[PDB]
């Protein structure tokens, strides 16, 4: 039966299995999930979890100016 994992994600969003990259500590195995409502994807649910919390990426800036 299904692990479960995505068992929050609905029908909308997609999850790929992904191996990892790595080789040192590689053998492992990490899923994605695909938004196709702005195609947005994500590494781990976490992630997820905060896109979908503020329901949007709403990605910006907050570093300090840096400038002359």
């Amino acid at each position: 039966g299904p692990l479960g994992s995505d068992n929050w994600l609905p029908p909308g969003w997609r999850v790929e299995d992904k191996i990892r990259t790595s080789g040192a500590t590689a053998g492992s195995v990490d899923k994605y999930y695909y938004e196709p409502n702005t195609g947005r994807k994500f590494r781990s649910r976490t992630e997820v979890l905060y896109y979908l919390e503020h329901g949007t990426s709403k990605r910006g800036t907050k570093k300090a100016e840096n400038t002359y």
